[PDB]
This record gives structure tokens, C-alpha cells and sequence, in this order.
């Protein structure tokens, strides 16, 4: 009569497979190289071609269309909004999460979503670029670096994180538990029921530790490596939020979707 941690790990993995449109298996199939192959965006010509096919409404305004960098900024936010919806549904599978007060659920998701986004973003990145638009585009790392400041500073730190994160060779069963652990941080600002959240965190981290022990017997330090990656993600989000605020304040055409402005409001 004890918790079945192996069953819980499988439940979390199944909830991740059901709730996230993108995962590492799907991304790798596309990145390896028959139907709906990804359009390569490596310069302004190919960006504009891709937009006309994949986000036609955004470029149907003629001389009124926004600057390319601002269009990219908007597209990035759209993915974040959708991923927040997926993360919110995923969180229901985490033991104890749905039993928390609604306000604590909101706070955990507020601080956790971008850490989870950047962790999962790594699955669609290689050293040369990243998948976009539900796997239907591939935008090169060099093209994103070529954008005018400060838009060229958005993605590069996330590539830097991803190259090292991907070198750990996690699979989706690992990532699902890592995302659940990200969401269950008992030290987020403003939590009410810290005690219950700490116990929820302890439980999911126990599931993660045992899973990594079983799934990665070759890497005895993988668990502390991932604890450090969680801290790295918190710093990456803090810096990202600062950049988003600079853009919002100084780029009169770069707007922030209201759901994301609420996430960012009073975060760091
Ligand atoms: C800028 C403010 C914005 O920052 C960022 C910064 C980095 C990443 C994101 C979200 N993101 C990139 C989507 C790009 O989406 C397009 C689509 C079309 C296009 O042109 C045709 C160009 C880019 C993404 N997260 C994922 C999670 C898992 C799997 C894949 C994922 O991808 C937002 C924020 O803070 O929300």
C-alpha cells in the first residue's frame, strides 16, 4: 500500500502526449527530412513567402502590414498563448494541482509557463534553426540573428540553452516530468498554501528522480543536472521578460497579447 511512482510517471507522460501539439518525437521526424514538408525561412524573401502561405491574414494589409520584425514578434506570441492553454490542461494531471486553491494554480502557472515553454522549445531546435508554425516552417538561427535590434536578441539565448539541454538526450517521458516539476515550484512569489505546494513538488520530484534513474542509468548525475537546468530557465525567463518590456515600451508597433501581458505583469 504505497504510491506507484512508475504508474504516475506514465500518467504524466500520457497527459503530455495528449495535451501538447508538439513533442520531441514529432519534431525529430520533421527535422530528419514526405507530406507537408517544412518551408525553410532563411531570408526576407522566404519569410514573406512563408507568411503568405502559413499566416496569410497577417500580411493581407498591403502598405499597412507591420515591419517584418514585428510580424515575427507577433507570431512568437501566438505560439506562447496556445502553449499556455496546453500547459494549463496538462497541469490537471499533476497529483495535487487541481486540489489547490484557484489563485495558487494561477500563480504556479504564471511563473512556470515560460520556463516550460523554453524547455519544450528546445525539442524543436537544432544548431541551425527551429521549427515554427506547427512544424510547417523551419526558421534559421542566422536569419533570426540578422533581425534589427532588439528583435535579434529574442531567440539566440534560447538556442544557447537548447544546445546544452539537448545534449542531455532526454526523451518525451523525461521532458513530461521535467515540465511537471517546473510547474510545482513552492517558492514562487505570492503563494498562499506553500506547505501543500511543497509536498506536491516533493512528490513530483520524487517521480522524476526515480524515472531518470531507470531511464538514464548511464548518467548518474542527470537529476542534479536537471535541477540546475530549472534554475537556468528561471534566469532565462527573467532576462526574457526584461527584453519583452523594452520592446513593448520602445516599439510602438509591437503589441503584447493581453493574456501574456497578464502573465508578465508583476512577474519579475
Ligand atoms: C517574442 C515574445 C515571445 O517570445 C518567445 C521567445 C521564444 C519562443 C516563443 C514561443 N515559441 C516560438 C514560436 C515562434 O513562432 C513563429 C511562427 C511563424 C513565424 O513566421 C512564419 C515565426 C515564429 C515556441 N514555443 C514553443 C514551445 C514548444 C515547441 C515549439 C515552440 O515555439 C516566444 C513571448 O514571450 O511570448
Amino acid at each position: 500500500m504505497t504510491a506507484d511512482l512508475k504508474s504516475l510517471a506514465k500518467r504524466i507522460y500520457e497527459a503530455y502526449l495528449k495535451n501538447f501539439n508538439m513533442n520531441k518525437v514529432k519534431a525529430r521526424v520533421i527535422l530528419s527530412g514526405s507530406n507537408n514538408p517544412p518551408f525553410v525561412i532563411h531570408d526576407m524573401e522566404t519569410l514573406c513567402m512563408a507568411e503568405k502561405t502559413l499566416v496569410a491574414k497577417l500580411v493581407a494589409n498591403g502598405i499597412q502590414n507591420k515591419e517584418a520584425e514585428v510580424r515575427i514578434f507577433h507570431c512568437c506570441q501566438c505560439t506562447s498563448v496556445e502553449t499556455v492553454t496546453e500547459l494549463t490542461e496538462f497541469a490537471k494531471a499533476i497529483p495535487g494541482f487541481a486540489n489547490l486553491d484557484l489563485n495558487d494554480q494561477v500563480t504556479l502557472l504564471k511563473y512556470g509557463v515560460y520556463e516550460a515553454i523554453f524547455a519544450m522549445l528546445s525539442s524543436v531546435m537544432n544548431k541551425d534553426g527551429m521549427l515554427v508554425a506547427y512544424g510547417n516552417g523551419f526558421i534559421t538561427r542566422e536569419f533570426l540573428k540578422s533581425l534589427r535590434k532588439p528583435f535579434c536578441d529574442i531567440m539566440e539565448p534560447k538556442f544557447d540553452f537548447a544546445m546544452k539541454f539537448n545534449a542531455l538526450e532526454l526523451d518525451d517521458s523525461d521532458i513530461s516530468l521535467f515540465v511537471a516539476a517546473i510547474i510545482c515550484c513552492g517558492d514562487r512569489p505570492g503563494l498562499l498554501n506553500v506547505g501543500h505546494i511543497e509536498k506536491m513538488q516533493e512528490g513530483i520530484v520524487h517521480v522524476l528522480r526515480l524515472h531518470l534513474q531507470s531511464n538514464h542509468p548511464d548518467d548518474i548525475f542527470l537529476f542534479p543536472k536537471l535541477l540546475q537546468k530549472m534554475a537556468d530557465l528561471r534566469q532565462l525567463v527573467t532576462e526574457h521578460a526584461q527584453l519583452v518590456q523594452i520592446i513593448k515600451k520602445t516599439e510602438s508597433d509591437a503589441a503584447l497579447h493581453p493574456l501574456l501581458q497578464e502573465i508578465y505583469r508583476d512577474m519579475y
